[PDB]
């Protein structure tokens, strides 16, 4: 019985190949998550069919309804058997699905439009108007937002830290809304809002966007917290321990480091 | 029912108190792992007693009679209920004991005494002028043993067939050997321990190059035990509340007996 | 019996004379390969007539009907007795035709128009800003096709699936394309040809980085022919007498229409 | 029928292992030629046992008796089946044995004791008393020699170039003799003659010795000529074509340059 491997469409994890209109099957995609799924199949022998969720969401729980959506939602209710995607290991998610050991480390970062060079011996320096989340929350001219139905949104929603509490209170009562429906939408908003918008996304995607043309964006400060990407699996499934052992084996063998290096730094420019 | 907690005497994870001869019970111990155990017990609601593994070894197999020794062998043979300590999550251990989600990231680093002709691990392996060894009966020696990369294979082949014994018993012995070898010996050890050592008196060592790989410390328990899910949930909740970062800052940088 | 010698029109190996219309026979050709053929004929004692291969290709297989084309195809199908030309010694060719000892060393190089953001081949492969291609129906495209290294596999995958046609018919076309693309196209070709081109007017190109590999030019003959041992001995004697170096200096650096 | 793979004892081609006393067989040696023989065995399946020639010579033909000696000699008279070693492809050698395609390029170079650094703002410069072979032949204070019963000695013996002819004329009538019996002997004489001796040897050995401690020797000028190392084989044997094909396959596969890099520059002690 072939199981379906759900995934999100987020660079560089899963892409669309240049010659993909004529291609079909698991050969339409490329990136980090496709290599991860290939190595998982190599470790434990099974047939897998790549899939993209209908709503293109990572997964959240709607209030007053308690119906999960996105990748997590479609994995819980049984239309998929695994989720090999950049899914963040979360406490609320852990109670509904099974997460393997993290295969990549990450953190919440801040992305802003890259400031221009300062002429005033004839040396150049970078002057960023934001250097940390605290001063980001202190000011009120730069608007900041996150990805809707994501993990950062829930992290800010259920946070007791003072700075994150102020950031969440500002976010939930902003007109117009500061939340974006896609990472690409947030990056485009950052690039196009004349340096007046800051996007809070994961550090891996932040670095990937920073290393690609036209590279007019940069990351300020450090990670707000530390998390990891895990391979999700429905509760009480036969695939949990095998994929966990496969992740550990790939980490020991250096496959994960090689894939990260070849998908993040080898193909960069500028 | 009192839960027996096994752990190793490692700084700043578990250390003896200044006047520990007077206190008794769990009040004679201090450190990052003690606070982590206290938070876990608060989350779960059990009475725990701290114990130190009889042999100062984390975990290894005899390789001839398939006998585990150390904290892992303490857990496998029913002598302990949980191992809250800097126990690295590895493929060999995961098959015998149950691990939780990582509570701290780490890696293999290089520590030398205070022009840096070594940079990364490649130059250290290529240059035979300076000696290098790891801790025995640990996750570093077992990592270099099974490594299939040319640089780490060369390093392991040198280390195993090296005279005299390039391995040390405890990481304190490795630190003392590095401080005493006068730039001739390099120590390979966990990154977090390297930072803690380099940020302490008399600040005669530094961490050179980058991390060789990325691993984590997991809170271990016997396979199939009823505590694994509660401790995993406790670790996740502690990570999300930001108290793990608070504990790391408290035990790593809040003291900081160095100028950096 | 007159020996038919096949060769390609390549500078400075075989070139048409300035007033070749007036002369006839072998007197209308000049170059390194012409002098090499003259020396070989002197050593062996045979009357030879120079011919140019009908199709301006060195040697390749159709890959679908197993048909050889070029100088190798000329030798295989009995149309020629010897191939004194810059024919690279390769595994595929050696199985079908007989080669002699190399008479000149070479390698795969990179040629760009006159800060060098490319250096070696690794940065050329990683950086997709600048395009790069080789000569079709030659030993360079066949080298990149069969290469099992990651960098060369990536380069080949880019080159084959490249729009428009990144391959050129003759190396003169590739040189003109490099001079015309204005720093956007890089050419991969033999090292000796690269030096000869870069040491010629108007000196608008240079050879960047090191050689990708090391190969040689061999004097080819049909498999089992009676000429293989005498031509191999002639090549060895010419190498030991130092006249091959003399010919290379005469046709490469003696003229030297550049300031270096 | 197991064939014998004869080899000379030279570095970094074939070197005795540090713990070579208790070991026996083909495990007593390490270096470049052992890896080359292993790859040759892998390409074409056959069993081989490494051996060292009795006289420790590369091979030359004498007068009167006209009896070949060394590796070439003991390969011609049938007590060896193949010579995987740094054997130079020579015209006189080719008429008695079969030579494969060269697996490594080389040339005759000059090795001298490294001069002391010059005091003269406070920059250091290296000055050498010899910069070419012509300048080496012009002077008389610095003696120079080669290896007895080698390819370089025969190259100088039959040379017709004026500089090489005069160098040979000086060599044949020098008291005491300037020739050495081993490459290590020549290097020791260079290091002990306090700058009054120059050794002419192959470029590969010259670079290898230059890259090893105490690194008090240097190479001056450039290669006098161009030659190559080939795998020898008795005339008319059934092994010439397979070893030639193996050499070509190894060269195209990138094994040869990988071995050269790992045995020449991977252990630079200076
Ligand atoms: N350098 S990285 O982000 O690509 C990366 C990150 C990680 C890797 C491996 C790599 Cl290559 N493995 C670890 C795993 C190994 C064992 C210890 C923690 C988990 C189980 N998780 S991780 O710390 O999230
Ligand atoms: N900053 S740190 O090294 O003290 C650190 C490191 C880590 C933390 C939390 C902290 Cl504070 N949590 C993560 C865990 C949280 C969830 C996602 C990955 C594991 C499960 N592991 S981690 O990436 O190893
Ligand atoms: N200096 S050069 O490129 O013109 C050059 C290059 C070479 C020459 C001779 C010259 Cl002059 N001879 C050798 C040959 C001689 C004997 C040893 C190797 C082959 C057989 N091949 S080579 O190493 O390819
Ligand atoms: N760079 S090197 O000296 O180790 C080296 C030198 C040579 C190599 C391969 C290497 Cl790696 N192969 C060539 C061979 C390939 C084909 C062309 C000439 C012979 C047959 N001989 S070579 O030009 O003598
Ligand atoms: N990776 C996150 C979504 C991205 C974000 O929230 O920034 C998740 O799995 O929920
Ligand atoms: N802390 C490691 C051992 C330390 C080391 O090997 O450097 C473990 O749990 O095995
Ligand atoms: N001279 C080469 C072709 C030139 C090239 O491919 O660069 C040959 O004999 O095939
Ligand atoms: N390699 C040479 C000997 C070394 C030398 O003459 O320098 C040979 O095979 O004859």
């Amino acid at each position: 019985k072939t199981v379906v491997v759900t995934t999100i469409l987020e660079s560089p994890y899963v892409m669309m190949k240049k010659n993909h209109e004529m291609l079909e099957g698991n050969e339409r995609y490329e990136g980090y998550c496709v290599d991860l799924a290939a190595e998982i199949a190599k470790h434990c022998g099974f047939k897998y069919k790549l899939t993209i969720v209908g709503d293109g969401k990572y997964g959240a729980r709607d209030a007053d309804t308690k119906i999960w959506n996105g990748m997590v939602g479609e994995l819980v209710y049984g239309k998929a058997d695994i989720a090999i995607a950049p899914l963040t290991i979360t406490l609320v998610r852990e109670e509904v699905i099974d997460f393997s050991k993290p295969f990549m480390s990450l953190g919440i970062s801040i992305m802003i439009k890259k400031p221009q060079k300062s002429k005033p011996l004839t040396v150049e320096r970078m002057v960023s108007p934001i250097e940390s989340a605290e001063d980001l929350s202190k000011q009120t001219e730069i608007a900041y937002g996150t990805l809707d139905s994501g993990s950062t949104k829930e992290f800010f929603r259920r946070s007791k830290i003072a700075v994150f509490d102020k950031m969440w209170t500002y976010m939930r009562s902003a007109e117009p809304s500061v939340f974006v429906r896609t990472t690409a939408e947030g990056v485009a908003r950052v690039r196009k809002s004349k340096g007046k918008y800051a996007y809070l996304l994961e550090s891996t995607m932040n670095e990937y966007i920073e290393q690609r043309k036209p590279c007019d964006t940069m990351k300020v400060g450090g990670n707000l917290d530390s998390k990891g990407y895990g391979i999700a699996t429905p509760k009480g499934s036969s695939l949990g321990t095998p994929v966990n052992l496969a992740v550990l084996k790939l980490s020991e063998q250096g496959v994960l480091d090689k894939l990260k290096n070849k998908w993040w730094y080898d193909k960069g420019e500028c």
